[PDB]
């Protein structure tokens, strides 16, 4: 028992960590087979980080200007290429410890782990999630740009997300291994709106079937709600609204603790309009969202 | 910005995960030089758990009884013995991924990382500390057994805690890696009084830090305090009393912010007495003792 913030194993993303240097400006890239992945921020200086032409930047960069260093070792660049945001850079060597990998992009309120990098050299994983507005609340420093976000399936790495900007909000922009930002950011030094955040329902209610998991079941009430009701509640206290695929998601831990999808709403529809009282749910004083219900199943049961 | 609950990178620490039986028994075992450490319960059968005489129970066991793992390729063991409450099994073959590495036994209050496995196989790597009655508040599930705590200095991995087992309460009781019980804890099948545990208040402290350092500002009051008098309120709210050593522990979060850690411990004493109102800090409803200062300067500064 007992319930952990935890982030898959970081080992198989560590092998791919790079440094990348152009110009004045150093982050880190991913080199998986013959080409190293980076934001294409790498390319601009601290002035024409206002409002870059990337397009132009570019063209006064040949593949000799990009160094990348895997470790101590210099990596020979033999190609470059933008592709939306990020850089692609051919290397003429293929990185001997390239996992299997997938680039995939996640859906908001899907959870990743982050392997936090600078000058390539990786500091720390957390596990983290992608907030409804597509931004995320992680632990950033300058250059820790080209930090990676990913999943692990047995031995594949599912790299889901580059880290490029940190907004004047405090939290961080990226982007999917494609160069695609998630959300309406661009790379540029501009404060950019990042939109309402609501609560991710489905994630809170499967942190309520940890709870009951894991003993803490004073919570649990002999009342029950219906989809309609719950919304309502939901609504008012900015929880994205549940619906029957939410349900059907969470079937496997309502199967696992006896308690329907609807009778553990309405626990939660009673804390949102209650609060806590004081009391805490598996060591929070809060309704905890960045866990679905895959990652409560895959805890609870031990998925390596 | 932002601050996570942040976990050392786990790659080195998986290079020396194998899976060792013995008997019915499968659990985890760390694998450095020609040495397999794992806890000495792999000797024992479910019936003779409650009460078992080790010094017996590995009479009846030789090397070729000592299955060990390394993913798929088995290790010849030439040798056992016993260590206080861990097996050392000298194989063979030395780990040809063994790091540089130490093995030290932290002080009641500390954080590490822990990777937990299953099979000799890593599932995730969560951040946490030894709580001061010498427990953890760990994920573990059967089998998690021989999973180790670890912190890493730049390259060189100290490992202090090995995973033993689960108390009746919940929470997990350990070993350092010469075996010695972490705590008055016995390998034995019974319930143990894991005794009064308090708030670390130099973490608590700590994380007030990191607080200001990320922009939360509010606890942030107009008082000041003396050791004297925050320990009487300390002592009410069974917070670990604040020493002189604590202080100067603080000292760089201190210069850092340019608030004194008295005045500090006034923020923490208004909090203590007033609770958090309904309001955060550092996305927690709750006082979080989990982060030692050398944690929060490492975060806040990029230590890789
Ligand atoms: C003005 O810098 C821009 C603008 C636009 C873009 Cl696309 C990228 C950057 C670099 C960036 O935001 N880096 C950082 C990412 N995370 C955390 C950071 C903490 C402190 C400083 C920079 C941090
Ligand atoms: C009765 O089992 C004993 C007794 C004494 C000792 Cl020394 C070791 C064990 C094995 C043990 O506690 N394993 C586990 C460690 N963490 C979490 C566990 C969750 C579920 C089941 C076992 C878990």
């Amino acid at each position: 028992s007992g319930f952990r913030k935890m982030a898959f194993p970081s080992g198989k993303v560590e092998g791919c960590m790079v440094q990348v240097t152009c110009g004045t400006t150093t982050l880190n890239g991913l080199w998986l087979d013959d080409v190293v992945y980076c934001p294409r921020h790498v390319i601009c200086t601290s002035e024409d980080m206002l409002n870059p032409n990337y397009e132009d930047l570019l063209i006064r960069k040949s593949n000799h200007n990009f160094l990348v260093q895997a470790g101590n070792v210099q990596l020979r660049v033999i190609g470059h290429s933008m592709q939306n945001c990020v850089l692609k850079l051919k290397v003429d060597t293929a990185n001997p410890k390239t996992p299997k990998y997938k680039f995939v992009r996640i859906q908001p309120g899907q959870t990743f782990s982050v392997l936090a990098c600078y000058n390539g050299s990786p500091s720390g994983v957390y596990q983290c999630a992608m907030r409804p507005n597509f931004t995320i609340k992680g632990s950033f420093l300058n250059g820790s740009c080209g930090s990676v976000g990913f999943n692990i399936d047995y031995d594949c790495v599912s790299f889901c997300y580059m880290h490029h900007m940190e907004l004047p909000t405090g939290v961080h922009a990226g982007t999917d291994l494609e160069g695609n930002f998630y959300g309406p950011f661009v790379d540029r030094q501009t404060a950019q709106a990042a939109g309402t955040d609501t609560t991710i329902t489905v994630n809170v209610l499967a942190w309520l079937y940890a709870a009951v998991i894991n003993g803490d079941r004073w919570f649990l009430n002999r009342f029950t709600t219906t989809l309609n009701d719950f919304n309502l509640v939901a609504m008012k206290y900015n929880y994205e609204p549940l619906t029957q695929d939410h349900v059907d998601i969470l079937g496997p831990l309502s199967a696992q603790t006896g308690i329907a999808v609807l009778d553990m709403c309405a626990s939660l529809k009673e804390l949102l309009q209650n609060g806590m009282n004081g009391r805490t749910i598996l060591g929070s004083a809060l309704l905890e969202d960045e866990f679905t219900p895959f990652d409560v199943v895959r805890q609870c049961s031990g998925v390596t």
